């Protein structure tokens, strides 16, 4: 009954949805076998867009009081639910286990066999090739949506304007159906508005991959339907 | 804004629900004007009266150590929605423990014999209650909450 550490606020909409989803993951007969954990929820921390493409302040040190206050219990790991904030990665300051949910969500793409994936993310993570980086000694196509489009259905989803951004990313998945055989979302808003269900499109989602390295190390149990995800 | 504490975790659905209500009650335009909290979920804390009579048990020892860690964080104000609730009394806190119960009951005789669940959540009154501690906005449509 290990208590695991969670940090989020990146932004608080998807958070709720990455809690729901953390929740909805484990396998619990009774109230005590679902995850222990310390969410610390900072909004504040400085917006991620902004630090990365024009020069304003960086996400780190917010970041980093966050683990510092996790770990000061004892909890010894942690998962960031924000893609985008691990493009400074490196630079955080930890002593725990601190999950790196691009990798594990990298991990759960190349044990699932697809070949084409759809990548749904903010243009920092994009730009910045975190994920190109995880993938390209992998051979797996990955197709860049519309940059602008995918970004005002993000915002829309940030403001719990969750039928905007329906409308606004219909025609961008529907649009590379031809050339992808699943949905890679990698950016925590996207799960709010998108499963496999939505489209019926396969789903790697990182949100899922996050919450079952986290039910992992929180000693509890995962749902059999999210196989694919039990690294 | 001042980071809030939460404890949560009786059960875990309802803590997801809670801190749903809290964001959607909260009134922002950017990530940065919502309220920053820690949630400190604790499924292992009994959910039954029947459990705790039973087995000569207390939420309080539980309770307690989630207080002292808000606290060594530098929380001023900390919320639990819920079982546990029957023990307030005996909690022991430095910080505002907010009671749930009196949010709820002031709200009534704000602007208004009620059938326990014209609508009033006993969850949207102590997360009116965090939004004003933590320094944020509430948004308009909730006034009936803003004590």
């Amino acid at each position: 009954g290990k208590i695991v550490g969670i940090i989020g606020g990146m932004g608080p909409v998807a958070t709720v949805k990455f809690i729901e989803k953390l929740t909805s993951m484990t396998d619990a007969e009774i109230d005590q076998d679902h995850v222990r954990y310390v969410l610390y929820n900072d909004p504040e921390i400085p917006d991620r867009i902004e630090a990365y493409f024009e020069n304003m302040e960086s996400p780190v040190n917010a970041i980093n009081n966050g683990i510092k206050y996790l770990e000061s219990i004892g909890i010894d790991t942690i998962g960031m639910a924000c893609n985008t904030a691990h493009i400074w990665f490196k630079e955080f300051v930890y002593k725990s286990n601190f999950l790196n949910m691009i990798d594990l969500t990298a991990s759960v793409l190349k044990k699932s066999g697809f070949k084409n994936v759809l990548l749904l993310s903010t243009n920092a993570t994009v730009s910045s090739g975190i994920y190109t980086g995880k993938l390209r000694d992998y051979n797996i196509n990955t197709v860049i949506p519309d940059q602008d489009i995918v970004m005002k259905s993000i915002h829309y989803v940030k403001v719990n304007d969750t039928k905007m951004a329906r409308e606004t990313i219909e025609p961008v998945i529907n649009g590379h159906r031809n050339e992808v055989d699943a949905l890679l979302l990698a950016c925590t808003e996207m799960p709010v508005i998108i499963s496999e269900k939505t489209y019926n499109i396969p789903v790697i989602d990182s949100d899922e991959a996050l919450a079952a390295a986290l039910i992992k190390s929180a000693g509890k149990r995962l749902k059999k339907e999210y196989r694919l995800y039990d690294l």
